[PDB]
RNA sequence: CUGCCGUAAGGCAG
């Protein structure tokens, strides 16, 4: 359990954006961070995710070892959002917790982000909380921070 | 939104 670090960054409330659109812009703005850090060893989590009002709630955690964490945070990659945030401090992850995949699910009833990309074209983006684990099988991440494999700690 | 694997179901990538 190499991933041992996380951030939460926290939406501030805003009279003209709700939440959920802070959240994707957040939350593509890491996925443009991520295209250039490389790697696969970096997962998010929602950790005020709302099941029955399928809202992802308004917490991103990033989880990471300490130095991968490190050399995201060096990066300009919210130049421009800050203002809309709060950040908690790098810290060791508690201990025990569950463990849990956080995944891309390609009638949904499921929270999502909405992105955009080379045509103008906006898109859903649809994310799934899987079941709590006792132990974290190994895999990796993708560029969106989600599970291809990897769990991250659930608390 | 586009696209990949797959004979379509299912699945995946930015």
């Amino acid at each position: 359990f190499t991933m041992d670090h996380y951030l939460d960054i926290r939406l501030r409330p805003d009279p003209e954006f709700p939440p959920a659109q802070l959240m994707s812009v957040l939350f593509g703005k890491l996925h443009q961070a991520l295209v250039a850090q490389g790697g696969d060893r970096i997962g998010v989590s929602f950790p005020d995710l709302d099941e029955s009002r399928s809202r992802l709630g308004e917490r991103l955690r990033i989880h990471a070892s300490a130095d991968d964490l490190r050399a995201l945070l060096a990066r300009p990659w919210l130049e421009g959002l800050r203002d809309h945030l709060q950040f908690g401090e790098p810290a060791v992850v508690p201990h025990p917790t569950p463990y849990r995949q956080v995944s891309r699910v390609q009638a949904l009833d499921l929270p999502f982000v909405t992105l955009r990309s080379s045509t103008g074209q906006h898109f859903r983006l649809f994310i799934r909380h899987g079941p709590l684990q006792v132990t974290a099988e190994e895999g990796g991440f993708t560029c969106y921070g989600l599970s291809k494999g990897g769990f991250v700690p659930w608390f």
